[PDB]
């Protein structure tokens, strides 16, 4: 209506239903828009985001739509705090999906996971987005079981300097390749390299990378050239596919596109 550009939701059309977790900008709430259609509801702590350069990324957001993306529908924009709207994912973040026993997932469908994130990215890297956060943690599952990629380059926007350079606190080390942990050289190979280690936490079950290792230590076993080893849940050419995501050269490092072929592969094959 009159006050709202097509990338901002009036937060009189949201009903609240129940509150779902907190994360990096605090509380998500579940609930519907018009009294129909489920949303989730991110509200963005005071402080938390570079909100005025996200708000102009949230116009590129919303035209970034693939069945395997969590949809941006809109930002709430004219309040404290503002509010991110976004599809529903009901079965909630991938890492505590993984870590729960019960599930008893056959390889198949951690090899279903692996795809679904796949696809996502290869969207992204033909419109020349990079995630720049590629982690188990920022994937979601929806009620079907789907996975689906989130908060892709959310990271550019957070003010907590602790999780945006490589010695922050809360950097992401072992998501990382050698050259951006050296001079922070990020691209289209550091997602890869990124998608790499989250096809381990799939078929890890949501270990830690590295779990016995520091973020210090890590950075020094990686830059030495060594690696995560086998899941024991992958088989001989799942883990083929992990390992070439961290060549020490991000140029021999494949594509989305060669990943996704790869994965297929093996799906027939297996
Ligand atoms: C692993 C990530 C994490 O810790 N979270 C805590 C706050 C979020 O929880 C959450 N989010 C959604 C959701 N759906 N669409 C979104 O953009 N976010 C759904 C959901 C369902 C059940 C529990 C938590 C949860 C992520």
């Amino acid at each position: 209506g009159l006050g709202y550009g097509s990338w901002e939701i009036d937060p009189k059309d949201l009903t609240f239903l129940k509150e779902l977790g907190t994360g990096q900008f605090g509380v998500v709430k579940y609930g519907k828009w018009r009294g129909q259609y489920d949303v989730a509801i991110k509200m963005i702590k005071e402080g938390s985001m570079s909100e005025d350069e996200f708000i102009e990324e949230a116009k590129v957001m919303m035209n970034l739509s693939h069945e395997k993306l969590v949809q941006l529908y809109g930002v709430c924009t004219k309040q404290r705090p503002i509010f991110i709207i976004t599809e529903y994912m009901a079965n909630g973040c991938l890492l505590n999906y993984l870590r729960e026993m019960r599930h008893r997932f056959q390889t198949q469908q951690l090899l279903e996971m692996c795809k679904d994130v796949c696809e996502a990215m290869e969207y992204l890297e033909s419109k020349q987005f990079l995630h720049r956060d590629l982690a188990a943690r920022n994937c979601l599952v929806n009620d079907q079981g789907v996975v689906k990629v989130s908060d892709f380059g959310l990271s550019r926007y957070v003010l907590d300097d602790e999780y945006t350079s490589s010695v922050g606190s809360k950097f992401p080390v072992r998501w990382s390749p050698p050259e951006v942990l050296m001079y922070s050289k990020f691209s289209s190979k550091s997602d890869i390299w990124a998608f790499g280690v989250l096809m381990w936490e799939i078929y890890s079950l949501g270990k830690m990378p590295y779990e016995r290792f520091t973020n210090s230590e890590t950075a020094e076993h990686i830059a030495q050239g060594l690696r995560l080893y086998r899941p024991h849940l992958a088989s001989e050419k799942v883990y083929t596919i992990m390992y070439s995501c961290w060549h020490e050269k991000a140029d021999e490092r494949p594509t989305f596109k060669i990943l996704l072929s790869n994965i297929l592969d093996v799906m027939d094959e297996e």
